[PDB]
């Protein structure tokens, strides 16, 4: 579609400014491959890069809503969201996309560490960071879908940025079950489960995980029921247990991320303030 080629242009970034050095992989997923870049500006200045390959982006309608997904992200400007720099079509190769580098990597890794030591404090504010970032998204009418603490990076002040190193986007909720590459099952809301859509209700429930994540230092959530019993569990009103260290305000919160009725969860900024409110009676 001619319109959506010229819409684009201002996503494209080519070989007049940026470097690919493919034989420095920082990570490999289903999606593809994560390389560091570097990206030149007009003074010749240097920008570290992470660029992630969607291998999956092949025909012309994937193509298009890759296009239509970089016009989207392109937009992005907040600082608890990862920025689009860019997408690279080459004519050999396929799609790339092009994100500041996040000199802490991800946030799960980060917790799970056990040479790091954050504080509960440092993990609320983490979880603060995330819903600031989510309210935006909202904001914006974009459902994530796969928000989780492996898909939240960390910049070089440790600022949070929600992002996604998961499956290139579908627009469409039908598109998304044919398109899986595990579904992230374990936080999927129980109305996604059953109906197979998507949200920003959906992705609150996602949020109280996420947040249930951070209280137990990157633990895996509901280990011991399996992925095929989850719909199940959640039907029998069954929840992810009170982390040993969650402040039970907090507990509270994710419980309310879960209400089995989604539009009783609250909103981003419902969170935000409360999660502050939370955050604020901590020390340190
Ligand atoms: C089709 C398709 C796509 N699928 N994914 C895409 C991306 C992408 C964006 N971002 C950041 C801008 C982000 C994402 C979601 C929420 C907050 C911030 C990523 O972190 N990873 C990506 O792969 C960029 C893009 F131009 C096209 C696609």
């Amino acid at each position: 579609n001619p319109e959506l080629v010229q819409a684009v242009q201002h996503v494209v970034i080519g070989p007049s400014s940026l470097i690919v050095h493919f034989n420095e992989v920082i990570g490999r997923g289903h999606f593809g491959c994560v390389y560091h870049g570097t990206l030149l500006d007009n003074d010749g200045k240097k920008i570290h890069c992470a660029v992630k390959s969607l291998n999956r982006i092949t025909d012309i309608g994937e193509v298009s809503q890759f296009l239509t997904e970089g016009i989207i992200m392109k937009d992005f400007s907040h600082p608890n969201v990862l920025s689009l720099l860019g997408i690279c079509l080459r004519s050999e190769g396929s799609p790339l996309v092009v994100l500041p580098y996040m000199k802490h990597g991800d946030l799960r890794n980060f917790i799970r560490n056990e040479t790091h030591n954050p504080t509960v404090k440092d993990l609320i504010g983490f979880g603060l960071q995330v819903a600031k970032g989510m309210k935006y998204l909202a904001s914006k009418k974009f459902v994530h879908r796969d928000l989780a603490a492996r898909n939240c990076m960390l910049d070089e002040k440790f600022t949070v940025k929600v992002a996604d190193f998961g499956l290139a986007r579908v627009m469409y909720d039908k598109e998304y079950y044919s398109v899986h590459a595990k579904l992230p099952v374990k936080w999927m809301a129980l109305e996604s489960l059953q109906t197979q859509k998507f949200t920003t209700k959906s992705d609150v429930w996602s949020f109280g995980v996420l947040l249930w994540e951070l209280m137990t230092r990157g633990a895996p959530p509901y280990p011991d029921v399996n992925t095929f019993d989850i719909t199940v569990y959640l039907l029998q009103g069954r929840r992810l247990l009170q982390p040993e260290y969650c402040p039970d305000p907090l507990y509270e919160v994710m419980l309310k991320c879960w209400h089995p009725k989604a539009e009783m969860r609250p909103s981003f900024s419902e969170l935000v303030s409360r999660i502050s409110a939370i955050f604020s009676t901590f020390i340190g």
